[PDB]
């Protein structure tokens, strides 16, 4: 078929409402509202003009067609199966010029409509931006290649937004849904056996970005005399978190039947504040592939999932993300009313009051040293005195009990002394009932929540509306026995595990409960898959993990806590930004600094592991299982990732004796102290060794002192900018008075031929493109690599990589001048898993100092492939250098720097001069290196690295790509974080010169992007 479509962009002012009216509770935390949608002196309230794109009749834009009320602000929707044509007819009715630029669809570059300097000619870049007035058809082809994966839905979720400048354009209202299905999934322009079919998109619309923001200032405030743009608060007035574009609980139209099939397509949409956890509080929305029971969405991710609307009721969309939450990021929906599971699980569980200690042996078990000593990592949230806490808070948190009489603990074993803070393991098989008598013994009302079971709302623990105790308000001294069910509709899929990691906390008010000490394990399975006990049957150690910044200072208990420990309290100011941090504990499951036990097991042991997580959105941690790796989900990983209410269950085989670390690669959480260790035990008597490395490769790499420069050549740079009329200046490459440039000394990985080290391998073209990465190196299941390291520059440095085995634990750094040999296994639990792509990469760094060492330039990838036009293969590695922890600062500045003297390493502005946001080292198209030909069969491994910011959304334009085991799902979007090491395969079909960059907002104007070529065959 060929659909065509008529999109006029018209301007106009748009209400996050307010429904002015209530029968509202939103009340999960919730009253400073009037921030957002105060009007006033300065404050601009909840009108804000915004162009946006809407669906006219004919050529004449003129006649409109109406969009569902529930879209909110969003694009039409438009739809294709394919093989269609598509031609979408845009009219620029508005003040400025703006383009439609589409994201899963062929075209050629007079149909991109997005600018940049790719090298075309007037013809080709009519489409690359339209003026006020100027009409444009689109042209799009729905190939094969951007067709759904064999294993993705029927429907998959695509983004049509505006793309002159992006960010900007889509903060100012462009942006809206393309659905793509395969061949004849629709019907009737609607999937095929779905009943409803919904699109919502989670962003913190923040307003400081639209072109309108003058307009909207000079227009609403009452004293547009007297506002500061350059101000926080008035730039948090801005920032609207709304699904659909809607504020505080405002989304109307969300209503289905009971047993109705809807079909829901997600996509986030911002900057990097923009860590979602989309979460439909009352049903088993589970089928992504398998059972999902929350949502994770970043800038620009997409997704689809399918639900089944049971379970009757007003029920609640939110996003799980603390801070979003109570900034009212909520929407009411509705599934209007239009056998059980006999054996009960009794549970006996007090919240009772503690002080908890963070770190007992007071000592940084990694290093063995003080956890005061002055002037270190711990030193600041441990420190105690006169206005810092300390080390130990009276927290509050859950413990087992006998039965109602709530009078005797239960004896928690060896097996559970790893629990640590959590709280006790509720479980259950598919076909159960759960029976928590719960019974508050706190000064503060409170109740459990749990996530992932199927409960009535009479049993719900939080409250939203749209002395008893109440399932929402068990008051401190009350009890009350909440009943839970664990039907087929919500318990693990024919595809899930045995058992779901899932979790269980204090609604009353999630935004302080949980900081509090109210959060605990809890684990479904599959009917008939676990012991009396509860313990899975042929497994030998199941641990559970919860890796969080405990928020000290939204602690209900931070008061008693401020006056209990510091020795001055009234002198307290509860606000200074150095008092809240040394109340931010980075910790995992209670404990910090190698402090937490109990996470011991023999070699050839079955261990499951159960990770899960909350808070806000710092929040983004990689859980890396040093010296060993898991299976999740069918692919080898050694390094899980985690944010707001993410949960997953890690299988692992432990194989090598030693103490190894489990540890969050997300920097400030390394340095804040989050990282633990686990022992591995040699329980048996095995083998002799001369049976089984098919192959052996050595390397020889060495670690020099380079003069390394992101951006080169400032033309790329230039022309962007002429082409997109901005008056731009960046601060992070601009010497400007006393600035450090573009080039800082790095210490890097460079290749050699032979021992001796005194002749470099040359870099030949297909590897032009690894920039600062070391180089590829490459070995097969089975092989024994040896690298030949030698150390050249002036400080301790190695070298070791993910997913490798080793001899033993301990890794020896290789001083300067001397070259030692390490040896790595690459045996099959070090290659592709079952179903991963045959070749996988893992990044090699140095582990002297986890941190320094990286930031100062070392890194690269090895690949680790599987079995026995082109194929080409390329390493991206998206990390923001964060110059600031080069181990060469000091040469910097004096090397660099006009006036060193005039340097304030603590300025704000100049930390922020050397956040260097680069692609393999290099911002701004300065990544030469990426071409292909039409017809060629593109490997590309992407890796991530680096602190919390690093959430990188890789898009390539015009192409989209197949990831696992035969290329069976498809996107054109990669979610990619601290630790994911991920390798997409990709057959270049259109050519032309294409942008390649992040998603998210400030990583886009920082520099995170270049462009890849294809050429015509
Ligand atoms: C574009 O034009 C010139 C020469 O072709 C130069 O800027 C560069 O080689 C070209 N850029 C790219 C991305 O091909
Ligand atoms: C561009 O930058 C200059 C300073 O370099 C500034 O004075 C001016 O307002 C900006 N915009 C234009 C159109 O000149
Ligand atoms: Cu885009
Ligand atoms: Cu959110
Ligand atoms: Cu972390
Ligand atoms: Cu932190
Ligand atoms: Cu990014
Ligand atoms: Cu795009
Ligand atoms: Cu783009
Ligand atoms: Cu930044
Ligand atoms: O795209
Ligand atoms: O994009």
């Amino acid at each position: 078929k060929e659909k065509h479509y008529y999109i006029g962009i018209i301007e106009t002012t748009w209400d996050y409402a307010s429904d002015h009216g209530e029968k509202k509770l939103i009340s999960v935390d919730t009253e400073h509202s009037n921030i957002y949608l105060q009007n006033g002196p300065d404050r601009i309230g909840r009108l804000y003009k915004k162009a946006l794109y809407l669906q006219y009749t004919d050529e004449t834009f003129r006649t409109t067609i109406e969009k569902p009320v529930w879209l909110g602000f969003l694009g039409p929707i438009i739809k294709a199966e394919t093989g269609d044509k598509v031609y979408v007819h845009l009219k620029n009715l508005a003040s400025r010029p703006y383009t439609f630029h589409s994201h899963g669809i062929t075209y050629y570059k007079e149909h991109e409509g997005a600018i940049y300097p790719d090298n075309t000619t007037d013809f080709q870049r009519a489409d690359d931006k339209v003026y006020p007035g100027e009409q444009y058809t689109y042209m799009l082809l729905a190939t094969e290649e951007q067709s759904p994966g064999e294993g993705d839905g029927n429907c998959v979720t695509r983004i049509y937004h505006s793309h002159i400048d992006a960010p900007k354009d889509i903060a100012s209202g462009l942006i809206g849904p393309l659905i793509i299905c395969k061949k004849d999934s629709l019907d009737k322009e609607k999937e095929k056996h779905i009943d409803r079919e919904f699109v919502v998109m989670f962003s913190v619309v923040d307003e400081n970005f639209s072109w309108y923001l003058e307009d909207n200032i000079k227009t609403y405030c009452s004293e547009p005399e007297k506002v500061d743009k350059d101000n926080e608060d008035f730039q948090e007035s801005n920032r609207m978190y709304s699904v659909n574009g809607y504020t505080f609980g405002s989304l109307p139209g969300l209503s289905m039947c009971a047993e109705d099939r809807v079909k829901w397509y997600l996509f986030g949409m911002g900057n990097e504040v923009d860590v979602h956890a989309a979460f439909f509080h009352g049903q088993a929305l589970t089928n992504k592939n398998y059972r999902i029971d929350t949502i994770n969405l970043f800038p620009a991710t997409l997704f689809d999932a399918y639900m089944v609307a049971q379970n009757p009721g007003e029920w609640m969309l939110s996003c799980q993300n603390l801070n979003h939450l109570k900034a009212g990021l909520q929407a009411f929906f509705q599934v209007q009313e239009c056998i059980r599971g006999k054996h009960v699980r009794h549970y006996y569980i007090a919240a009772e009051e503690i002080i908890w200690n963070y770190a007992p042996s007071g000592i940084d078990i990694f290093t063995k040293e003080n956890l005061t000593a002055p002037g270190s990592d711990s030193a600041v949230f441990f420190e105690q005195g006169t206005t810092r806490i300390g080390g130990s808070y009276k927290k509050l948190v859950y413990r087992e009990y006998t039965d109602a009489s709530f009078t005797n603990r239960k004896e928690r074993g060896p097996e559970e002394e790893h629990l640590g803070i959590l709280g006790p393991v509720i479980w259950a098989e598919v076909g159960d009932t759960i029976r928590v008598t719960f019974h508050n013994k706190g000064a503060y009302p409170l109740s459990i929540e749990p996530i992932g079971v199927r409960f009535n709302k009479n049993n719900e623990g939080t409250y939203y509306s749209p002395v008893p105790p109440s399932a929402s308000h068990v008051a401190p001294t009350e009890t009350f026995t909440y009943e839970w069910t664990v039907p087929k509709e919500v318990g693990p899929t024919n595809a899930d595990p045995v058992c779901l990691a899932k979790m269980y906390y204090s609604a009353v008010d999630p935004t302080k409960d949980i900081f509090t000490g109210l959060i605990g394990p809890m684990k479904i399975c599959k009917k008939g898959s676990l012991h009396a006990n509860g313990r899975q049957k042929d497994v030998d150690k199941e641990f559970y993990l919860f890796p969080t910044v405990f928020d000290e200072n939204e602690s209900l208990l931070l008061e008693d806590n401020i006056r209990m420990f510091t020795t001055a309290p009234d002198q307290v100011d509860k606000e200074d930004e150095d008092f809240q941090e040394s109340n931010k504990m980075h910790s995992m499951n209670g404990f910090m600094y190698g402090n937490q036990p109990g996470l011991t097991m023999c070699k050839g042991d079955s261990v499951v592991w159960y990770l899960f997580s909350a808070g806000n959105e710092a929040d983004v941690h990689g859980i890396y299982f040093s010296g060993n790796t898991y299976l999740w989900r069918g692919e080898r990983r050694d390094t899980a990732n985690l944010f707001p209410q993410t949960s997953l269950t890690l299988h692992m085989w432990p194989d090598t004796e030693g103490t190894f670390n489990v540890e969050c690669l997300t920097t400030d959480h390394y340095t804040g102290g989050m990282k633990q260790k686990y022992t591995v035990n040699q329980c048996r008597r095995q083998s002799e060794d001369s049976t089984f490395y098919l192959g052996e490769r050595t390397y020889y790499i060495a670690a020099v002192e380079v003069e390394w420069d992101y951006s080169p050549q400032r033309e790329w740079e230039k022309e962007l900018h002429h082409l997109q009329e901005q008056n731009v200046s960046n601060a992070f490459l601009d010497k400007g008075e006393f600035y450090i440039g573009s080039k800082y000394k790095k210490v890097v990985y460079r290749q050699y031929t032979d021992s001796t080290f005194r002749v470099p391998v040359e870099r030949k073209a297909e590897e032009e493109h690894l920039g600062i990465l070391g180089p590829q190196l490459h070995a097969d299941v089975g092989d024994k690599v040896k690298i030949i390291f030698k150390n050249m520059a002036t400080r301790p440095y190695s070298i070791h990589a993910h997913g490798v085995q080793t001899e033993s634990s301990t890794v020896t750094p290789t001083l300067p001048g001397e070259t030692l040999t390490y040896v790595w296994k690459i045996p099959e639990r070090s290659g592709a898993g079952t179903e991963d792509s045959a070749c996988i990469p893992w990044a090699y760094y140095s582990t002297v100092d986890q941190v320094k060492d990286l930031y100062s330039g070392l890194i690269g990838p090895l690949i680790v492939c599987r079995r026995p036009r082109r194929k080409l293969e390329f390493a991206l590695l998206f990390l923001v250098f964060d110059e600031n922890e080069s181990w060469y600062l000091d040469d910097n500045i004096k090397t660099y720097s006009d006036h060193p003297e005039k340097v304030n390493k603590d300025d704000e502005e100049f930390i922020e001069s050397n956040k260097m946001h680069a692609i393999n080292g290099r911002m701004f198209g300065n990544l030469q290196g990426l071409t292909m030909h039409v017809g060629d069969e593109v490997n590309w491994y992407l890796m991530g690295m680096g602190n919390e910011i690093d959430l990188h959304t890789v898009h390539f334009h015009g192409h989209s790509f197949q990831y696992k085991h035969r290329g069976v799902y498809s996107s054109d979007v990669f979610d990619i974080f601290p630790g994911t090491y991920q390798t997409l395969e990709m057959f270049p079909r259109t050519p032309g010169i294409w942008l390649l960059h992040c998603h998210v907002t400030d990583h886009i104007h920082a520099g995170m992007e270049t462009t890849y070529t294809v050429l015509q065959n």
